[PDB]
């Protein structure tokens, strides 16, 4: 809820407070979700300030404090900055902006990502055009420039990023996406591509110079029915591992699915049903491994706009068998969740 | 300040600004406080949303950014999360909530924590049940389901928390507290007990399958006079070191008292007097030591609901010839502090 | 924006969202600024309770989150608290604070510190009196005790400060500043000094017992016309490297000049001309070398008070022979800034 609003400005402070606990055989260290205390928080700020009838200045910055760390050594673990950027909206010319934000592929993935906690597997962090990424930028368009209603696209070039490290960096890119909601129904596509950096293709798991995430989906957000599914392949991006040869970096080829359905019940029950299989094909000396397979089952409960709590659980589809090592065990998290 | 209060979910964004500096002898390291700059700040938010008549939902977070650090290598010593939790309160059934909050036995330990900077020595953090600790479920209740004004309770489970460090872990616990307030007068005590996990156990100092901390407090609040002292012992919970042999871990046995007399003047002076004795028994090969011995003189002065400042002072009863080597040296704090 | 206000207490929640990019020849390592993504944000707060007519308590804080980071290894990088302090004002007795705050000398440097992005090259941090230190005790006075208009002074005692980084330390100082602004024009000096900690004497570079930076500046800020120029030197003060030999520490002797002039057109463009020359003297064996040289050209384009953006261009007057290693290159900066 917006908490300053003078002068044709409005700074919205927003955040949450999540008591989360995971549950899985032992430390889980090898079920799909893990296990133990998983409690975090959110504190960020949406700002906007039209500089007049058609133009809009704005920025936003959402950080992440973790609630599970001691008050010593490691109090800084998994503290990050999720989003941060500047922008301008200008009539039906459209919008633009730059800083760390959601690659554009996300535009797709989004549809299937709403489990109460888990799901959203396809889309990693810093995976190039599919996650939240460091300096990228975007143009978004508003019903073909206002000409025809509901169909907005965008497009995005993704800056040089030779960070520390393997699964973190990324050479360059264009990328975009076109998209269309028809009262209730809705259909989306998105694709992108970019240089990898030599730290990359010099990893042991990796044959590419240039890779592509593309991805699509049909959703039906209406009347408390939500139906959404995605299919989406990749090329030299999903990042993988081999706790066995313990080696790392990237999976040449992969296919992706996601299914999800939720019904938003009458007093705020809103259980949820979900599917989801990410196979890598052609892993060097592995043939084919499922980086992730599960049905899901669970629900959020909406005390209102501010509170909820949920129970969410993952019936796990890989098994011990599994070529690279994705832990096999189910994991079920329960958590509670205030938010202003 | 409460900065946002709406559709029945208020949010109070809160903190301070704390110009602090210790003075100890020559160099302090062999004092009980430190020496030089201590300055720090405080950001955090409680919010509570009214689901409705007898259902309030609230959350809360509180971080703390040290101010004494440089803007390079280190500007990170000290920041931590202090607090993140979440939950609900039901007219007369009690509460509940979960995350990183206080273990029960502070309900009692607290009373004696009221010195303007020091005092409150027995409540380490991540000490199981006595300081803030992570992953705790905290059921409270009040006036015995509304039945007996002033008579309060609580129970709580303490998570399996395998961090890396010895001094910072904790197998699992229950524990709680009973408390009763009568026209100035406060009676409390509480008690808990949890496994150590093997890594705790495998410390040179440290003998037991089982830790238990407990404690009690009797006090007088009211009429511009604070009167309160505290007593409690420990089973294998109180962390200690041996700077001589750089030996680390815990103390089979301790016994502690806290003693505060304080008084709030018509013009916003409020001096504050203090004892603080924490003896260890059975530290392997040392036998008995005093972890903490002091009287503390010092006072606070309250420009108003927003400002304050003060000078707190510890008269060290430890001495040089102390078997673990607790610092013998008097230490003297001087604080000024805004705070919304 | 000020978000809160009743009862003497006003608080002011404030920040921005700076989306940045550097452009510098090829790999940026030999430029003045770097090159790539740079997108950071600010979060902070000013607070001030009037405890009466004459007396005022404030506190305030300011932290610098970065956005050029993944959300993994490094999420923590180049992040600080810059400012944290508090204290009291008094009709014309004056004023006072402790915490981490700007040093006296800045008060003159603060006049040339204006480039949309670069400039102010002389005010390192954690450099004794020239930028932000931590543990400083500042006294300010207004309109010479209300007596004399625009004449204000201020002495600052500067903390024992022995950190890790050689070049983040400092023994103790005092210092100040008379500042005199007369209808249109502004003319001010500051100086101070103090000891160096030993890890400081120790570096191969810099011969000193005792440091001192002074500086003055002059300006005409009035009418959509800003010119300032600054000049000043330092004893065993400005922090310098020898990328060749890789050695560290301090420039025996340095000399420093700042030249800015910008103009404020009334649809809101406001172009800036910039120049800056810093030169070490007597650097142990390297003797006379160049610490920063360039002419700068760029402009800021306000949308309103709350938005804006700018480009800043460093035309770099160093060259490749440069005894110390100073990159010789130009850099350019695009920026889009929102701020509330």
């Amino acid at each position: 809820a917006e908490i300053y609003n003078k002068d044709g400005n409005k700074v919205d402070l927003y955040g949450k407070a999540v008591g989360l606990h995971y549950f899985s055989k032992g430390n889980g260290e090898n079920s799909y979700g893990g296990n133990g205390d998983m409690t975090y928080a959110r504190l960020g700020f949406k700002g906007e300030t039209q500089i007049n009838s058609d133009l809009t200045g704005y920025g936003q910055w959402e950080y992440n404090f973790q609630g599970n760390n001691s008050e010593g050594a490691d109090a800084q673990t998994g503290n990050k900055t999720r989003l941060a950027f500047a922008g301008l909206k200008y009539a039906d010319v459209g919008s633009f902006d730059y800083g760390r934000n959601y690659g554009v592929v996300y535009d797709a993935l989004g549809y299937t990502d709403m489990l109460p906690e888990f799901g959203g597997d396809t889309a990693y962090s810093d995976d190039f055009f599919v996650g939240r990424v460091g300096g990228v930028a975007t143009y978004r368009n508003s019903n073909f420039f206002g000409l025809v209603d509901g169909l907005n696209f965008a497009v995005q070039y993704l800056g040089k990023n030779e960070r520390d490290t393997a699964r973190r960096s990324n050479g360059d890119g264009v990328g975009g996406s076109i998209s269309y909601e028809y009262e209730g129904f809705g259909i989306v596509g998105a694709y992108g591509a970019a240089d990898r950096t030599n730290l990359q293709e010099a990893q042991p798991l990796g044959n590419g110079k240039k890779a592509e995430q593309w991805a699509t989906g049909l959703k039906y957000d209406a009347n408390n029915i939500y139906l959404a599914a995605n299919y989406g392949e990749t090329r030299n991006a999903t990042p993988i591992t081999n706790k066995f040869t313990n080696t790392s970096g990237f999976a040449n080829k992969t296919q992706d699915v996601l299914l999800v359905a939720q019904y938003q019940f009458d007093f705020g029950l809103r259980p949820s049903i979900a599917y989801t299989k990410s196979k890598a094909k052609d892993v060097e000396g592995i043939g084919d491994v499922d980086l992730v397979n599960y049905f899901e089952v669970g629900a959020t409960y909406y005390f209102n706009k501010n509170m909820s709590t949920y129970v969410d659980y993952i019936i796990n589809q890989i098994d011990s068998d599994n070529k690279l090592g994705v832990g096999s065990d189910d994991t079920v998290a329960v958590g509670i969740v205030y938010q202003f």
